[PDB]
This record gives C-alpha cells, structure tokens and sequence, in this order.
C-alpha cells in the first residue's frame, strides 16, 4: 500500500486516526440529516408569525449542507469513507433526528427543535476540536470553522425563541 | 401580408379572434394589478405588515412583466391593446383590487391580494386550455405566467392561513 | 373549515388524482435526494488516471439531481403534500434502487454501470409524471419535463463513457 | 453489445416513429446551418442609409438560428441519429430553399423578402416537429417549441420592416 | 394618537401648502402612469423601415416615465397623500391629455407629434412643481427637478426626429 | 501668509458666515457618528420574533448615517474646519440627544421610539443647514439636501412601524 | 418649432443668449483643460512628481466629462460650439494652462493647475448664480461641475501648501 | 467610389484580386471546419475520448471566429463570399475533414483533426507572406489566425504523439 | 433563563467568561476610537510628503472599523454588551487616545501616533489570543485574524517611519 | 547627466530618423485630437429621421479617434518628443484638414462626405507611419498599425452609408 | 533601532526568531523552486494518458507560487529576508529538486516526482506549525493554511498514482 | 520515426535557424524568471516615505515580467525546445546580469538604477529576437514584440523616476 504523509504526521502526534474518522463520520452524518430535516422545518414556518423566520432556518440549512461537503472531503483524505447505505448514515448520526413537532403551527415548537439540533452540533464539533487541537491542523481548522457557524446558528434561534441578542 | 405564424394556428382550427380577446382581458388584469398592488403594498404598514410588503412587491413586479410578456404576443397575433386606458380597466378579466376599508388589518389586504391571484389562475388556465395542442408560443407564455400566479396564490395562502408553500 | 386553493381546484376540474400524483412526486423526489448522497460516494471512488476525467461528469449529475430535489419539493408542498417525517422513510419509498458502490469499484466501468442504471430509472420515473400531468397540470408537467430533460442528458453522458455512443459535451 | 437507451425506449412506447422524427430533425437543423451562412451574405448587403438599421435585426436572426443548429444537433445524436457526412449533403437535404442574395439587392426590401420567406419556411418546419412530438417526446417538443418561438419572432421582425405590421422590439 | 411627522413640519414652517402640493404631485404622477400605457401602444405602431429606429427612443422615454411614476409615488405617501382608489380616477385627474394613437399612425411623424405634445406637457407640469417647492421642500424639489431634467431630454429627442433640431444621443 | 482658497471666497462673496456654517456642520456630523454607535446597540436589542424584521431597517439607517458622517466630514475640511480633537468632545457637541437603549427595550416599540426621535432631530438639523446654504453654497447645500433626503426616509420607516403610517419599502 | 424646455426659462426672464454664451466659454475651458492637463501630467516626473500624476490625471478626465456634459446642454438650449477649434481656444473662460518654464519643480506645475481650477470655480459659480431659481437643468449640471472643481482646487491646495481636504 | 483603404495597398504593388481569392479559399476552410469538427467532436466517445472532446471543441469554436474575422476583411477589400454554400465547400483551401471509418479509435479522429490544422497553417502562412510589408490590416488578422492554428496543431500533436506544447 | 451551549462549552474549559468579555469590550472600544481618530490623522497627512501616506492610513482605519464590527458580534454572542454611553466606551478603551500631534505638519509625528496605536492593539489582541487559546476556538480565531492585520498595520508604519521592509 | 535611453538606441541602430518620426507622429496625433472636437459637432448635426441611426456610427469613430490620440501621445513622449505647447499650434500642424460642419448639413450625406474625407486622410497618414517604422520600430509600428486598422474600419462605415458598399457592422 | 512589537510578543513566548525565520526561508525557497520545476513537469504530462493530469499539476504549481508570495511577506515582517542570490535560494531549499525523470513519457514517473515534492512540503510546513503553535498566531495561521493545501496536493497525486480516494 | 510538425516546417522554409532561435528564447525567458525573483527583493527594500510610491511601479514590472516568462515558455515548447533541467542552469544562462540588491539600498535611486539596467538589458534582448523572427516567424515575432513593448514601458517608468524624463502613467 501507499505512503500517505498527510496521515503519517498525525500518527507521529499519537493521534488515533480510526477514532477521529469515526467521530468525523458521525458529525458529518448529522450535517446531512440536518439538510433534510431543516427542509421540512423551514416549509412549516408558515403564517405571518413564521414568515421572517423561514430565511433564518434556510441559511442554517444551506450552511450545514456545506458543512457536510466540507468534512466529507477530509474524511476521505484521512482514509475513511461515508457509510455504504444511507440508512446507516442516519443511524450513526451524532444528533437526534430533527423531526417536525406535533404542534408545528406554533413556530416556537419548530424553533425549539432547530435550537436543540444546533446545540448538539456545537458539542459535537467542539469534541472534534479538542481531539485535533495541537495534532491535526487541517481537521482542527475545518472543525473550528464549522463550530463557528453552529455557534452563530444557535445564537440566531436563541434570539428568536427568547429575547437574547446575538447578530444579524 | 401572409402571416405564417398565424396560418399554422388557423390550420389547427383555433379561433384567433376569440383567443386574442381572452389574451387582452387577461393582459389588462396584469396592468391593473400593477397599479392596485402598488396601493395595497403601501398600506401593509406597522410591525405586522412589514415583512408582507416585499412579498406583495414581488407579485406586483412579476405581474407587470406578465403584462409586458403577453402584450408582445397580442400584437404578433394581429391584435392590439384598447385605445383608451379606461377601456382596459373595464375589460379586465379580474375585479378591481381595491384597498379594503379596514386595511390596517393586514389580513384584509391579503384577502384582496389572494382573490386577485385566484382570478388570474382561472384566467390563464383558460388560455392554456384553448392553446393546448394548437398554439405552442401562446401556450408556453400563458403556462409560464400561470406558473407564477400559482406561486403568488401560495404565498398569500401561507400568510393568511398556516398553509406551507415556498420561500 | 379549510382554505380554498385555486391552484389545486383547476387540477381537480381536469379529473387529475392529486393524492396519486403527490405520491409519485414524493417517490421521484426521494430518489433525487438519495442520488445526491450515493453519487457523492460514487464520484469519490472514480480514482486513478482512468477515472480522473469521469469525476466531473458524475459531479455535474450529482449537483443537478440535488437541484431536482429542491425544485420538485417546492411543488409537492404547493399541492398540499409533504416529505416523509423520517429520513429513513424517504430512503425506503425512493422510486429508484439504492445506487450503492459496487464491489469491484476500482474498475470505473462498474461505477458507470451503477450511475447509468440510476439515471435510466429516473428517466422512466419522470416520464410517468409527465404522462399523468400532460394536458392537466401545466406547472407540474413543466417542472417534471425539465428534470426528465436533464436525466436524458445524464444517461447520454454515461452511455458515451461505458459504450462508444455519441451524445453531447 | 448493443446498449439499452431508455431515453429512446420511453419514446418508442408512445408509438413514435424515431427514424422518421430524426429525419425531420436533420432536415430542419440543416436549414439552420445554411441560414447561418446565407444570412451572413444577406446582412452584408443591407447597405446604405436605408439598410443600416436593418443589419442588426438580420444579425440577431442569424446568430439565433446558429444556436438553433447547435441546440437540435445535440438532440439528434441523443436519439441515435447523426448529421450528414458531407456538408454538401446537408445543403441538399435542408428543409428550406437556399436563401440566395437577390438580384436587385440594393433595394433592401428584396433582401427582406428573402429573409421573410426563409423564416416562414422555418415556422412550418418546426411546427411539424412540434405536432409529431406533441404528447410523446417532451425533450424534443420543448426544444422544437423554443426554436419555433424564435422563428415566429423573426418573421414578425421582417413583417414589420417590409409591411407596416406591428410586432415587437 | 395622530403622529408627529417632522419631515412634514419643516415644510409647513416654510409656509408651503402641502395639500395643494400633494394634489399637484398626484396629477403629475398620474400622467406618468398613463404615459407608460399610451407610449406602449405608440411604440408598437412605429413600424416600417421609417419607424424602426424610432422605436427604441420611444421605448427609453416610456421606461423612464414609468420610473418617474415609481419615484414620485413614494414621495406622495411620505407627504401623507395617496394615489386615487380607482384606476379610472387616476386617468381622469392626469395632468396631461391622453396620448392616443393618431388616426394616420402609419406616418411616424403623426406618432412623434403625440409623443412631443405629451413631453411638452410634462415639462410644464414638473416645472410648476419645481417653482412651488423651490426654497421650501428640498426633497420634493430634487425629485421633481430630476424628472423635469429627463422630460427636457425626451422633448429634445422627439424635436430632433420631427424637425432637424440638434440635441443629444 | 496664507493660501488663497477660491472655493471659500465664492461663499464669502454671498455674505455666508463660514465659521457659523462649519460649526453647524460639525455638530450635525457629530450626531451621524454617534448614531452609528448607538444604532448598533439598538439594532442588537431588536430581538424575538417581533423584532426580527425590524433589525434590517435599523441596520439600513445605521449604515446610511455612517456614510453621512463620511460625506460631510470631507466638506468640513474643504471649508477649513475640522473634527474635534477628542472623541468625547464630538459626543458632547452632537446636534442630537444620545440615542440610548431604553429601559423596557424588550418591547421593540420602545426602541423604535428612540430611533424615531433621533431621525426627527436629524431632519431638523440638516434642514437648518439647507436653509443657510440655500442660494449661497451649492456644494454644501447639495450634500446636506442629500442627507436630509435620507433622514426623511428613515423617519418614514420608523413611523410606518410604530404607527400604521404608509411610506416606502 | 415650439421648444417648451426653452419657453419655461424665458417665462422666468432668463436671458438665454447670454446664458448660452457663458456656457460655451465655460465649456471651451473644459476642452482646453483636457489638452493642457495632458502635458502638465506628462511633466510631473521624478520621485517628487510620481504620486502627483494620478491626481492631475483624475482632474483631467473629470474635466473632459464636464465638457461632454455641458456640451449636450448647450445644444438643448439652441446653441452650438464654435465652428473652428481655434475659436474655441480664444473664447475659453480661462487662461491657457501652459507648461511653466521651470516645470522640473513640480510646484510650478501645481501652481498652473491650481490657477486653472480657481478660474473654473469662479466660472461655474457665475453660471449657478444666473440659473439659480430659473433653470433647474442648467443649474444642476453647473452645480455638479462646480462641485468637482472645488474638489480639484482642494487637491492642489493640499499638495502645494499643507492644507487638508480629501482623498 | 474612392476606397483609400484599398488604394494604399495598390500603391505597394499588391494584387488585390489574387489576395481576395486566397482569403475566400482560406475563410471557406474555416466554415467547413466549423461543420466537420462538430461531427468529429461528437464521435470522440468512450473513456479514451472524453477529455479530447473539449480540445476539439475549443478548436471548432476558434475556427468559427476565424471565419467571422476574415469574412469582414474580404468585404472591406471589395470581395464577397460565394453565392452558393456548395461553391464555398468546393473552393475550400483544405480537404474535407470527414469522419474516418474506424472513428471508435480516437487516434483516427485526431489524425483528421491534425491534417486539417496543418493545412490551415500552410494556408494562413501563405496569406502572411503576400501581405507582409504591404497590407498591415490583412497581415495582422492572418497572423492572429495562423497563431491559433499553430496552437491547434500543437494540441493534437501532444495527444497523438507524446510531444509537449501548451495547456 | 435559557441554556446557551455556545457558552457552556467554554465554561467547561474553566474559561472566565466575564473576564474575557471585559477584555473584548476594551479591545473593541479601541477599534471604534481608532476609526474616529485615524479619520483626523489621515486628513492631516498633507503636502507632497504626506500624499502617498494617506491611503495607508485609510486602509488601517477601514480595517479597524471592521475589527469593531467583527468583535462586537462576538461580545453579544457571549452574553456581553457594549457600554450604554459612548463616553464610557472612550474611557474603557484598551488604548490611549490617538490624538493629532502638535507638529502634525511633519508627517513623521502623525506616523508615530499611528505606530503607537497599532503597537497597543498588537499587545491587546495578543492577550485575548493567550486567554482563548485552547478553550474558545471562535473568539481565538477572530482575535487571531484581527491581530494578524494589526501586525501588518504596524509593519506599514514601521516601513514609513524607519527604513524597515515589510509588505505592500 | 543626459540619460541613456535604450528603447531609443535600438531604433537608432536600425538607421531610423527619430526626429522625423516624432514629427510625423505629432502631426498624426494632432489630427486625432481635432477629430475628437470636430466629430462632436458633426455628430450633433446628424438630425432628423434620416440622420438618427447615423449618429451612433459617427459617435463610435469619435470615441475611437480620441483613444488613438491617447495611445500615440504616450509613444511620442517615450521617444523623447512632446505635444505642442499651444493648442492652436496643434490645430495648425494637424496632418488633416479641419473637419468643418458643411453648409448644407441638413443633408446628412454632406456630413458623411466630411467624415469620409477625414478618415481617408487618417488612413494615408497612419499608413505612412507604418511604412517608416516597418522593420525598425516594433512598438511604434504595432500602435500605428492598430490605429490604421480602425481608420480602415471607419472609412468602410461611411462608404457603406454614402454609397451602397458592403463592409462590417 | 526601532521597537517592533509584532516581534516582541513572540520573544516573550520564548520563541527563537532567528531559527524560525531560517526555517521559513528554507520552506519558502522550496515553494519558489516548485513553481519552476512543476512548470517543466506539467509540460511533459503529454499524450492521451497525461492530458487530464496537466490541470491537476497546474493547480498545484500556481497554488505553490502563492505559498511563496504569502510566506515571503511574513519573513520580512519578522526581520528576515530572502537570499541575495537566486542560486543560494535553490541550495537552501527545504526540498530536493523536482527534476524531470528519465522515463517521463510514463506519466506515473512524473506523478512520483510530484508526490515526493508534496510529501516533503507536508513535513516542512508541519514542522513550522509545531514551532509556532501556541506562540506565533500569524505565522501559525499562514503555515497551517499552506500545509492544508499541500495535504490536498498529495491527495491529488495519491489518487492518480494509486487508486486512493481524496477530493476533486 | 518522428512526427511532422508543420508549425516548425513553415519556419524552416524561411531559412530560420530554429536551434539558434530557441537558444535565444530560453536565455531571454530565463531572465524573465530571475527578474520575478530579484524584483521581489528590490520592491521589498523600496522603503521609507521616499520609496513608498515607487513600490507599486516596481511591483507592476515584476508581475508583468513573470507573465513574460509564462508567455514565451509556451512558445519554446511549441518549437520543440525546453527549459533547463536544473533551476541553477536557468540562472546561469540568463540573458541578463543578476539584479542584486545594491549595497546602499536605503537610497532608493540605487535600487532604481538596478531596475533600469535590468530593463535596458531586456529591451536589447527582446529586440534581437524580433530582428531574427522578423519576416519569418509571425508567432514568435508577435509575442517577442509584445514583451519588448512592455520592457520599453518599464524602462520609461524608471527613467522618469531616476531622472526627470517624461513617459507614461
Ligand atoms: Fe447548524
Ligand atoms: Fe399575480
Ligand atoms: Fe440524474
Ligand atoms: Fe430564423
Ligand atoms: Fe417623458
Ligand atoms: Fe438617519
Ligand atoms: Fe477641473
Ligand atoms: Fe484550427
Ligand atoms: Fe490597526
Ligand atoms: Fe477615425
Ligand atoms: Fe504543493
Ligand atoms: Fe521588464
Ligand atoms: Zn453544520
Ligand atoms: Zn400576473
Ligand atoms: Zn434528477
Ligand atoms: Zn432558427
Ligand atoms: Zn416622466
Ligand atoms: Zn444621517
Ligand atoms: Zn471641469
Ligand atoms: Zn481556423
Ligand atoms: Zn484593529
Ligand atoms: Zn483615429
Ligand atoms: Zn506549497
Ligand atoms: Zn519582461
């Protein structure tokens, strides 16, 4: 088999690459399911109450799809892969399925689901940062970038649900 | 002069005078919509109506382009717009989208917008039915317009009621 | 009681079975979503000097199929339908068989075969939708026709690679 | 092996004669290619102060007809057909009569007559294709309809110049 | 409560009659909206080889006058006025006479005469607004001045076509 | 001795008190700078589902007012004036009262009231500058008029939100 | 022909022949500036003059556009440019901006630039005074130009002396 | 009419009738190339031919622009294109770039492309030699075209053989 | 009150968030005052000596305004705010007021003030980096980005005052 | 010291008379500057419905000739020459006769004649420069050739308008 | 001499700046030689085998030239410089000269050279990251960015030589 | 045996020594590469208030010379030549002397002298290539002429800075 120096420099640090890839896959799986589940959640932000909220949920959805594309590349660079079956992907997702709630006509119910998904993502990508910190500059940078946007996403929904200031 | 773009329609047994008459009435409604939606958008005020303005604005501008689009086709078919602007108002396929009395309730404005769009859907669907399998040019343009009226209705349905649609 | 939806009424007047249409739309649109996932993996494994040029053709199909998902999803909700609540449901009701990475994937022709079969299924799937909406539902027909148009192109791409059959660019 | 082409199968199921369709497509597309050549010459000879403003209208038609050629050529190969081997064959099978420079070309109305007759032939030609593919072949219909749409516009341009007949811009 | 509108107060302090100003603005803005309709028809009928180059000049005026309508309508509502409830009312209160298609429209000079008279009326109309707002209402003056500026250009275009009078481009 | 500044001489010939003008300009421009700061905080606290849509309107005003600061600052130096040496001086000489975050800011109407009052002060402030420069200083008048024009729009935005009063977009 | 854009000015008691005469002389100076600033910019050489070239270049190009701008207006008012280019030079509102003798000192070039701009300020200010409250079109264009001449003077004042201005 | 753009060439002792005749034959080859390269590109199929299509496409589109470019010049010199499109085919400077019999081997297609480009190089080089030192306009355009034919040959040489060239 | 997971992940590290926000506010305050004071400093880079220097001071001014916008967002994400009064902001600024010097007609006097402001900013943002290093990826990244531009700004003015090479 | 200018040395080695070349360049470039002035007037007077479409062709020539002036002026200074101190000197040394507005300018053919004669002079003028720099001065040749190229186009435009002679677009 | 605070903050950390600059110069020298040597290597990726490979080698070449431009700036900011002579630069390069191989007509021979150059770059920039980690935010960020692209470059050539998945 | 290269054959027919040409091209192109390196260092040391404005002129030359390297390198391979195997070879065969940082670099005139001498060498170098290819090799001549054209401009820039000699912008 071939010498992969991009991997060797990580192994020298004592980094467990199988464990890292496994965490990346679960985190990345959650991004893909988010892209699906946030589609439905955005659709159901209806009425005059929910109208302005759609574009905030839309932004999060599209940015999370790009988080999937971003970290997928890295998984393969490290010698890992995505699950063969899409159902496997759903089952190993780092996060709980962001289902449409029962009383979805109250947009706060939708916002709670979005908020919980984002909070899970924050914990998930923060764990990846802690592992790659001081060992894997490439993975750390990508994971830090993603984490940075999840923090923003949580801040958006916190501002809508509660009266908590954040951004724009 | 020989107009072959018309001859190919006549061969299909399409009544062109009747078609143009329908096109003019449908196109006239697009022009009045451009005027009336201006006033309806202006009065979507307050914190309730603020986000609604841009949705009404999008419909208004798209409907003006529907007028531009089908006006070209009317003249290609040998027809024309009414000589007087008041005639145009009178032959409009749709009822006048007047500002309602309790306009400070934005739902009243949304009701008027919704009714205007629903009329447009029925209007352009009729044109599609006549041109279907006979007039590819007019069908395509009418279909395109109808497609956007469906979207417009869906927007206002989502606002008035809690009914999902688009973006 | 429930709102009047005239965009749906004009379809019902034609005798169109809207529940049956929406069902077909959901299954077709579900296949576009799974394509987006499965083509990702298929594209990743078009490796070596043989597979290098093939990646961007598979990429083009993947990205266009994701936009097919976005496009028809909007229409499904306009018709009063919805996507499955669970992502696993979506996978299961898909109109097409799962485009799994083949066993001998290092032969790029094996991957091309899987891509081709997926596209061929999509052609049949969207053609059925066109036949139902033809002369009844202008909006759904136009969107389904547009999608079908690109699936035909996608098939043609992979036919040109697998066999020596001329198509496009 | 001879490959399964599902984009063709779905057409055959409708009872569409594909050999006859491709033959019509080739003759129509040939006329587009000759238009691109002949309209070059016709445009060149729209001279003087009378013909100056007419050049750009003939130019627009020329370039749009060249894109019609490019558009439908792709579709011909997707259907398993091809362009004629020889360029002279193409000229001979053209759906339309050759748009030759008239004898009294210094009268710009003589040139406009030739342009108009060429467009009128194209309208009839692409309308036939629409009638054949209508309800059977969504892809070919859509493309042919798009082209027909522009030929109708082109005829309208020249009708407005020759006679005083309103149209577009 | 009835709100304090300081953008209006600063005008009242100058001794400006706001009801009279708004009335003039509405009549002037109404003429812009009717122009957009009537110039459509006038442009359509600038046919033949004589009228071909004239279409785009009439087009430019039409589109610019539609933007004049949009521009001043905003200002009317800022001043606490509104457009007429009915579109027929708008037509009736228009500052200018209806720009009807003339009888011998096949002579493009007949159309140019109508265009010119409409522009000349607009110049007088917007010049009056400038005189009223001059030294009192900077916002309305600036907008009216901008519009007047383009009406002067429009008149100059048609004067150059009808007569041999130099102007612009 | 000191350079001849003809851009200033033409103003002095009109009898314009340049020291007094520059003073008014500095105080007006100081208010634009503090607006940029204070609107930042006000925008940040337009939270919840009530305040979400209001943020971008407050944002637009903030950014436009910062450009008003940039615009008139250039002019102040052209007239031989300058900004205060200390940033605390600037705050104190501001033409307008500090747009502090209100106590019950969680009611977005409280924030809107503060925004409205700031804009109303700016309208009065720039209108005074227009009155002084009117018929004497074309450059300062034009810039002050432009700014005033946008403050009128800003007021209209917040009037439409607080009360149901129609304006713009 | 009836020219209503002119009639509205005559009603104000504006002397149009006198106005056009001033406009032509002012516009002529803009044309000569375009020529003379070319030569002045070329000779802003050395390490001293290197940064100065682009400031002189900006003025030159803006002044050429002033010529284009007001030339249109002259013809709208029924006037015209001089038949001969030498006439234009002679009726210029400003003295010829000749390359000075000790041009290798860039301050000499800056002095010539500054004097030309100062003349332009006085020239266009006079036009503003005449058209003020009578001719909105000519006033607006003249005001716009004057505005840029003020900026141009400020640029050269900042270079020659230590006087702050802009960017 | 006096055509001075032609007179300046005649003074150089340039045979303009002979030049135009060569230009027409060279330009005719560009037009046929646009047709024939279409078919050649279509048949660069399989995994072997996939990357080759875009290189053949680039040549095809550039050669069509060569036709547009020199066609203008032919008319400036008082010449014209053949009345019949079949005449154009017959007077082409180059042999017809027919699809070869064993086209499924992409090297067969590349051979045809290469031969067509090599003919074009010789064709436009001849035009450069005639116009060299006499006709700056025609020389410049011919030189430009020749420059791209050299590049086209280099592309196909790199594909057929292992010969380095460009990108 | 609401659960803010973007904050919780920082608290787990042992990061003092009140102390961090306090440092961010003082640093961010200095960026805002820079935007004001560099306006005046740029205006007074006059003559043929100062002409080319204006655009370098302009670039720093505009980039520092964006540093204010950037870190302000983050302050609110962390549950902090800007001072209620603008005068408070000036008083808590991390840096000394970049006043116009007395002999400003010598452009070197202006450059000295600009240089001292930038040097203060370097120390200020470096302190923030040291605190957030290995605990707060989002704040660290933003502070590192800003620091990176302050280093460039100092290098610009060092190249003008002294003959010290840097960049472009 | 007097500096070594190698860009000039390489020309002197060819036996090129640089003083004579610069003199020709100045006279040719002077004609471009006067063209920019005179073509302004000529364009203004292409009025009526006859002259309307002709304006933009005269406009294109005017603007392109102004860029010819800018282009070759740079080269004159690179060769160690300069433009005349006085603008009147420039007019007098112009390679071409002054393109004055003709007496019967209301006939647009009279204007076209003047334009044509000016272009024909420019062709002869720049062709001379090409002949001198040919095989000696690559930079001056290339620039002169580029200009000549556009003058040939300009002559072709006016020949097509005056007479019925084909050319371009 | 002048106070350079951008350097002082590094010295406080205990960072050896002479040693760091020396490593930066050798790393940066390798980027410059890469720009030259990859030109030749790309030229010789000929035939129908090598055609698609040219653009991948082109991308690496151009990105490595930008790595040279990027880190050169930083070298001067730290008070270092490039070698006076270009031949010195070649001799101190961190990497072995990426010469055209003897059997270059086999594109795999070229790919091996490209791969070895990229693997050397990975080790080189990873060393810089390890030194600047937790001491020099600016240098670390730039070196991390470069490393990130070298990892991608290695992954490209690994995918071509062997059948190893990576990116696009 | 070896492929027929017609782009080379047409040159050989002219009697052009291609081996000698390629050799000159390589040495000229090598100097463009070393310029890119050496100008980097020279630009870096144009410090202080004296050198600030000079940096961007040196930058422009550096970047343009790197593109000269890219441009002619392509041509060298088209002619069947190649770049030196070792980068040290390239440095040694360079047509120009190494543009080293001078000892008293803190005087920007010392740096300008080095830049000027490098450009002057490039002018002579590319002029020689033009003389050889003149009337034989249109492609190489055109590229070499273009490069020469920019070296003349580069020299003119540095002549204007070092001495007071007018040039361009
Ligand atoms: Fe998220
Ligand atoms: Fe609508
Ligand atoms: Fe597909
Ligand atoms: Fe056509
Ligand atoms: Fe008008
Ligand atoms: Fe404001
Ligand atoms: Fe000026
Ligand atoms: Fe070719
Ligand atoms: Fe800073
Ligand atoms: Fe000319
Ligand atoms: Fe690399
Ligand atoms: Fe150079
Ligand atoms: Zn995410
Ligand atoms: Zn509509
Ligand atoms: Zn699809
Ligand atoms: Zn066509
Ligand atoms: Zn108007
Ligand atoms: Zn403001
Ligand atoms: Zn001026
Ligand atoms: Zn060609
Ligand atoms: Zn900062
Ligand atoms: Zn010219
Ligand atoms: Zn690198
Ligand atoms: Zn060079």
């Amino acid at each position: 088999e071939p010498k992969v120096v991009g991997v060797e420099i990580l192994e020298k640090s004592g980094l467990d690459i199988k464990k890292l890839v496994d965490k990346l896959v679960k985190a990345t799986a959650a991004e893909f399911t988010t892209y699906y589940y946030y589609t439905i959640l955005r659709m159901h932000l209806t009425g005059m109450e929910g109208e302005g909220l759609k574009e905030i949920a839309e932004d999060a959805r599209l940015e999370d799809r790009l988080h999937f594309e971003l970290m997928t590349q890295r998984i393969y660079e490290l010698g890992g892969g995505l699950p063969r079956d899409i159902r496997q992907l759903a089952d190993i997702s780092a996060c709980s399925d962001a289902y449409l709630p029962e009383n979805w006509k109250d947009p706060k119910e939708i916002l709670k689901v979005l908020l919980e998904a984002e909070q899970c993502a924050i914990r998930t990508w923060k764990e990846v940062c802690d592992m790659t910190y001081g060992k894997d500059p490439r993975t750390y940078d990508l994971a830090q970038r993603i984490l940075q946007e999840e923090i923003e996403h949580e801040a958006w929904f916190l501002e809508l649900l509660y009266g908590r200031p954040s951004g724009h």
